[PDB]
């Protein structure tokens, strides 16, 4: 009552924190696997991480995941996904909702595949050079975000939880997009 969700990301965060030790709400979503990974700050605890199953991934999308950080000072949900954009190169679109300032920050990174390993690139100038090389515009980034975050991840949430929000009306949330002027 005192701390009801103010937007769809609060709703996901709070219902997952309420259920992840008892019977994770995402057990209800058949397209994903639920994982438990060791918390860095408390050796006695695990955080939940959601990974879309291969059956549930489309076209060039290689990964779709939701990580929950409940224990740290900048606690948050992170929804991210990755798509191949050229030979040995993937774009990663990174959408982090920070609880303490009710802010969703959308950003773009690059992964370079060098055989076994990935090398990760986040510096804005380098990222934009890769995007320009492979012809990815800000409008393309919006379309990828709409397709995966709104039409898949958040639509999936609304299929397992009776949301007070929706993929087209997030609620009260400050949205900051790295590529807004690109």
């Amino acid at each position: 009552p005192m701390n009801q969700p103010k937007n769809i990301f609060d709703e996901i965060y709070q219902e997952t924190e309420k259920t992840y030790r008892l019977n994770n709400i995402f057990n209800k979503l058949t397209d994903v696997e639920v994982h438990s990974y060791q918390e860095y700050s408390d050796d006695s605890k695990f955080y939940p991480s959601i990974l879309y199953k291969d059956i549930a991934k489309t076209g060039n999308y290689t990964k779709i995941a939701i990580d929950f950080s409940f224990l740290n000072k900048n606690n948050n949900i992170l929804i991210y996904f990755e798509k191949e954009i050229g030979p040995n190169v993937r774009v990663r679109i990174w959408n982090k909702y920070t609880r303490q300032d009710r802010t969703l920050t959308k950003s773009v990174k690059i992964a370079l595949e060098k055989g076994d390993s990935d090398k990760y690139i986040e510096d804005e100038t380098q990222v934009r050079a890769y995007l320009k090389k492979y012809g990815i515009t800000a409008k393309d980034l919006d379309a990828h975000y709409e397709k995966i975050v709104n039409q898949k991840v958040l639509k999936d949430w609304c299929s397992i939880y009776k949301s007070k929000y929706s993929p087209k009306d997030y609620g009260q949330v400050t949205v900051k997009m790295q590529w807004e002027k690109w």
